[PDB]
Order: structure tokens, then sequence, then C-alpha cells
């Protein structure tokens, strides 16, 4: 007999009333650095393409540089090393001055063997001013989420007491990542429900008037974090012209929406139940029925479209159109990357990248739930 | 630059100060029952043998009975059901009155029915249950247990409720991980505090024989043994074969000189476990007096204090037979357990006898203390 909105709030109040993920990573590296008495302890998180970022860092600035916020390319860690770190779950200790390494299991020991290090990784570590390195794999969903990096500018051997402690801290990071990922999912459930309740109240208050649909559309566009949005309402029983509503736009899509192109698009039909389908601008232009929009239309940098038909079997009543502009992202890399020899400079290199917007799992679900509500509201609930 | 003792206490203070595992399961089931408005929500944890226990429960007592603390046997949940819940991670809903079921993925979210086996139908009817939702609880990609949602009346669960239960299952899984990691850190302190306790008694209390008695009781308490034996091999040419005892009635001075224990205290500092049944079936086996066997020691953890060449002593950690009592939900038959379901789930109390084992934490701890003593004398 308790509402969902009240229930989700109780989950966070009791199970997710903690610190953020970033703040937790920061606490962990500082405790490791003090306990080890080393120059630098970092936490590095892989991206999908194998590259990564330094998310947390405790560092003696007099001894080592700060790599916080810097990105490293995929080639820095070759498949051989990733295999040993992830699938074998090996912590790796590199003794630079003697060009040797050793591996201990992240799991346990129940009881060291030295191996010669490749000359590239030796120069690499030298270029960093590092003579002692301990790489600790961070696991999540049986995958290498990233590493914990312990660096010292002087020769430094680690006792087993220190191995086990870093292995323990690795599980703490894994714990926090799990915590943060679940708290994210709960919060997405709150946003979903808050959108539904807001839409229901809007209709109950205003009814079947343009103010309802204008307010509802931009409420949805804001929840799904789009850059712009359009709600199209088809002619009802015995004809009722056509209604369209816009948010964060500049020109009237009214005439453009009546095009053969958009009538097919809004229904989710190719030829060129509220299942949202994503599109890029470059894909729509390749349609056989593609008709160019006005001049000051394509200059708004709108590149990503999420079109959701307002339908239910033999009943199509309209469509929800969510838009996203091309975004410019800045990444600071450690040295100039963009082969056989390692780079010997790790200075901050700035790069700007025009990324094509994507509609993730949560946003697509949110758009589905939103359009479903819109369908039920249009057919007079 | 920091000691280990200070570090581990900071880890617990900063990451492990919250509700216990038991308290969290009880919070979770109570929120689930109130939210769903059903008669009973339970959390059920599997043992290694396939059986399980109702750890937490929220129940409308005027609608359904209480199963809190009760054990259910392995036969109740057949291999195929464990496969669906575990490796396939299926949430299973049973509509008893129509003898049908539908399955949904624990993580899948964006409706088909199948006939339920007649046995599981009788089973749920015997419980007074007409509507059931079984949600797998995972840990390390293994089926840790289930969350059981039971209603006496027919009840179809909406999509919003499926996701919500799935979310609570992830919450349970999180609390389990936190609990286990909290246990590891605590066992790290026990191992640490043992060492510092010994070292304060080594370089300060001299080489008095009273030290080997205090270290024996300190280690014995840390490993939570019922009795401890420290055997000192003859020193140099021919000193004296000594032995210290803790919580040991009779004197094992004679039995230790036997080739039975002489071979056991030399391996063949890695700890190794033995049950009494193993010793009795040994080709090398000589019986002890009745006064020694009257204490009923069944589990032996022998840790040879040696480094290849030099073998100066051996550590023997002992545990008596344990008696565990189980409250089975209904009386189990002597045979034909997979043939017919029980129709009565009244608490049947059975006492069990078992030989205690030595887990990874205790064997690691026994190894730490043993090496600590080897370098001592
Ligand atoms: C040589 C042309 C190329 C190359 C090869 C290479 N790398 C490794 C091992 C590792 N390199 C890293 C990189 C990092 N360590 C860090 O701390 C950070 C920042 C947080 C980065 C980006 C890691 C983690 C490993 C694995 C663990 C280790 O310490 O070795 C090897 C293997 C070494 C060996 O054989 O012993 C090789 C061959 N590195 C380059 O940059 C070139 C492109
Ligand atoms: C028949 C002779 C034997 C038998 C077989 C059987 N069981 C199932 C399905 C399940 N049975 C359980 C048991 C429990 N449910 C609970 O809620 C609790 C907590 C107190 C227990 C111990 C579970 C979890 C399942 C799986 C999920 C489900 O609801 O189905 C089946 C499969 C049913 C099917 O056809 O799908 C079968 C064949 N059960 C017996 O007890 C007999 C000894
Ligand atoms: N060797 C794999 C990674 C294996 C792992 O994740 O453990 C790679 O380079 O992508």
């Amino acid at each position: 007999n308790r509402s969902l909105e009240d229930f989700l709030r109780n989950v966070i109040n009791k199970f997710h009333r903690a610190l953020t993920l970033r703040e937790t990573l920061q606490v962990i590296v500082e405790e490791a650095r003090i306990f080890l008495g080393v120059d630098r302890v970092k936490i590095y998180k892989f991206a999908s393409d194998g590259s990564g970022e330094v998310l947390a860092e405790a560092v003696n600035r007099a001894a080592l540089p700060s790599l916080l916020g810097l990105h490293f390319p995929v080639e820095d860690i070759p498949p051989q090393a990733r295999e040993e770190l992830g699938n074998q779950r090996k912590m790796i200790a590199v003794d630079v001055a003697h060009r040797r390494k050793k591996s201990h299991e992240l799991s346990g020991r129940i009881s060291g063997h030295y191996t010669t290090v490749d000359s590239c990784h030796i120069q690499y570590l030298l270029a960093m001013g590092v003579l002692s390195s301990l790489t600790v794999p961070v696991m999540q969903d049986q995958q290498l989420w990233g590493i914990m990096a312990v660096h010292h500018s002087k020769p430094r051997r680690f006792t087993e007491q220190e191995w086990e402690t870093m292995a323990l801290l690795s599980k703490e990071v894994s714990l926090a990542i799990t915590q943060s990922q679940l708290s994210r999912q709960v919060h997405q459930q709150q946003v979903q429900e808050a959108l539904v309740q807001r839409l229901e109240t809007t209709v109950a208050q205003y009814g079947d008037r343009p103010e309802t649909w204008q307010y509802a559309l931009e409420t949805v566009g804001q929840a799904v974090e789009a850059d712009g949005a359009v709600l199209y309402i088809a002619p009802d029983l015995t004809g009722s012209v056509a209604q369209h509503y816009q948010w964060n736009l500049r020109f009237d899509w009214g005439n453009w929406l009546e095009t053969s192109l958009w009538q097919e698009l809004m229904r989710g039909q190719p030829s060129a139940n509220c299942v949202p389908h994503g599109y890029t601008l470059g894909e729509l232009e390749q349609r056989s029925d593609w008709i160019a929009p006005p001049e000051s239309l394509s200059a708004e940098n709108f590149q990503s479209f999420l079109i959701v038909p307002l339908a239910a079997d033999q009943q199509w009543v309209g469509s929800l159109i969510l838009l996203r502009k091309e975004k410019s992202l800045v990444k600071h890399w450690a040295g100039k990357r963009g082969n056989i020899l390692p780079r010997l400079s790790f200075e901050a290199w700035e790069e700007t990248q025009k990324l094509v917007p994507t509609w993730n799992r949560s946003e697509r679900k949110l758009a589905q739930v939103a359009s479903t509500q819109l369908y039920m509201a249009i057919t007079q609930q």
C-alpha cells in the first residue's frame, strides 16, 4: 500500500546514504599512499576503447608529477598485460632499476619469482621518473574495470603485508563501484516515476488543451536531457487538423512534419508498441523520401534523433521526437599520442573531439515510459 | 610509514560502519512486503549441501505462517530450478490456481505462461500459497539464495514490481559483499593482533616455559580451537622432549612419541587437517588410552614447525565433535524424498553430529603463528 516514489526514497535513505564514487576513490588512494609511504598512488579507469583516465590521485608533488585528469591511450597497456591483470587477476610489481617484475595473485597466496621486463615499459617508467611500480587490477563484473597504480621514484620492494593490503583496497574500490552503479539505477527509477507523476498531474489540471501538451513535452525533454524536443499529435476521430509542440527550437516544424518523410518517421516506418528508435542526421538524409528542412534548420547542429511513435497496435495517435546537438569534448592526454618506441614526454596535451550524441539505456527507457503516458493521456484516460 | 593495525581500523571506520547483514535482510523484506501489500516476503540462504534456511521474514501472521529459522532440504528445489534461478538468473512467478508460470530476466527490462509441475503445485498449496514470486539472489556468479514473495490469494505482479524486486535482490547482493569484505578486514586484525601479542611476550618475557603456555592459549583462542598442543623436538644432541597443553584433560606425552604422531608432526610450515576417522584407518595407527579419547577430539590441525632442513617442533590444534540442531520445515522421510512433496511444514527438530573443519582464515592464522614460533625456538 506504499507508492513507488516513497519506496525508492527509502532505499537511498538507508542503503545509498554514503559518499560519492569519486570522493571514495580519493579517500582510498590517500590511505594507501600514507600506509605505504610512497610518492604516488593513482586510480585509473579504462574506457570502452581501452584508453583510460586517472580518476583519483594522492601524490607528493616534490617527488612526482600529478597525472590527475589525464588520459592515456590503449597502446600503453598491451594485450599481454591486460590478460595477466584481468583474466589472471595478477598484481604486478616492477623493479625498474633491475629491469625485473613479479606477479602475485589478487585472490590469495596460501604460501618471489622474478621476470625480465620489456625495454619499452622500462623506458616508459623511466620517463615517468618511476623506479618502483605496483599495478593492482580493479575488478567489476569479472572485467578489468581499471587499475590501482602505486608509484615511487626510488627502488622499493613490497612486503606481503603490503600486497594483501592493496588487494584488500582493490575490493573496496570494487565495492564502491557496485554501490555507485546500483545507486544510479535507483535514482533512474526515481526520475522515471517523478516524470510519470508530473505528467499525470499536468493532464488532471489542464485537460485537453495546448498548454497541457506544451508543458508535458518540455517536461519530458528536460527529464531525458535532450537539447530539443517535438510532440506531434495526429488528427483524431472525424479529423482534427494537426497539433505540434516544440521545445528549444527556432523554426516551425509544422510544415516539415506533414512531409511524407516525417509521417513515415513518426510512425516508426522505414520505406526509404511505443518502441523508440535512434537516428543520426546523416542517416535520415540518405532516405529516399528525404526532403530538406529550411535554411536556418540544419545549422542548429542537431545530429541525433530519438523518434518514438505514440501507438498501440491498430492505433497511432502521434509521435515524440527528441533531439541532441553535436557536442564538443575536451580531453587532456599525457603526452602527444595523436609504435616501436614509447613516448618520453607525458606533458598535458589538449584535444577537442566532436562526438556524435547517443541515447543510452536509461534515456531510451525513460522516453518509452514517457510516450506511453502520452498515448494514454491523448486517448482520454 | 603507518602500522597495519591503525590502517585496518580506519578501513572499518570509513567503509564498514553500517547495519549487519542480518539486520539489512530484515529491513529489506519488511519494505518489500509493505510495498507489494502481500502476505509474506522471505529471504532464503542456501548451504553447500543444497539445503537452506529462512534468514529473514516479514509476514502477515493472520494470513500465512512464519517460516523464520526453518530449514528446507535440497530435494525441494530440483537441479533444473536451480539452473533457471542461478545460471540463467530467472525471476519465476507461479500462478498456482492456473498451474502456470512465467519467467523474467533479473536484469532484462524494456509474458508467456508454462505449466507448472504437479509436485510444486501441491507443495505451494500445502503452504497455503496461491501466488509466488521467486527472485534469485546472486554472489560471485553463484546462487547464494532466493527472495521469496508469497500470497495466499491470486496475485499478478506488474512490471514496476518485478523491477523493484530485482533491485532489492541487487541490494541484498551488495550487503552480502559488504559483509564478506568486512569479515576479511576483521580477520586481518585478528591475524595482526595475534602477532603483536606474541612479540610483546617474546622479547620482553624471556625464554620462560610459561611463555610457551601463554602463547599456546593466545593462539588457541584466536583460531577458536577446543584444545591446543605444542610439541618440542629434542634440542641439539639430546635435551628433552617437551609438550605444552591447553584445555587438555589427559596427558598426551606418550601418544606423541608414537610413530603415528611422529610421522604426522613432520608433514607428508604448511598446516594440514585430519579427522579421527582418517587416523583410525591409517596403516600406521596405534590406539591411545581411554582417558585421552574420553575428551572426544575429532578434528586435528597439524602444523609442522619446519624449514626444509631444521624441524624443531609442531603445532597441533584440536576441536571436539560438534552438535548442531536443525529445525526442518516438516518431517523428512527416511526415503523417497524426490517422489512426493511434504504436505505438512510443521517444525521438526533434528540433532546432527559433524566433524568441525578448518577454514582458509584459520589455516592462514595457524600458519602465521606457527612460523612465528619457529623463528622463536
Ligand atoms: C612499447 C613500444 C609499448 C609499451 C608496451 C608495454 N607495456 C607494458 C606494461 C604496462 N604498461 C602500463 C601502463 C600504465 N601504467 C600506469 O601506471 C598508468 C597510469 C595510471 C598506465 C597508462 C601497465 C599498467 C602495464 C602492466 C603492468 C606493469 O607494470 O608492467 C608491457 C609489459 C611489461 C613486461 O613485459 O614486463 C609492455 C611490453 N608501453 C608503451 O607505452 C609503448 C606503446
Ligand atoms: C516434487 C516431488 C518435489 C519438488 C520438485 C519441484 N520444485 C520446483 C520449484 C521450486 N520449489 C522451490 C522451493 C521453495 N520455494 C520457496 O519459496 C522456499 C522458501 C521457504 C523453498 C524451499 C523453489 C524456489 C522453486 C523454483 C521457483 C518456482 O516458484 O517454481 C519444481 C519446478 C516447477 C516447475 O514445473 O516449474 C519442481 C519440479 N518440490 C518438492 O518439494 C518435492 C519434494
Ligand atoms: N587481453 C585482453 C583483456 C583480457 C582481460 O580483460 O583480462 C585485451 O587486451 O583486450
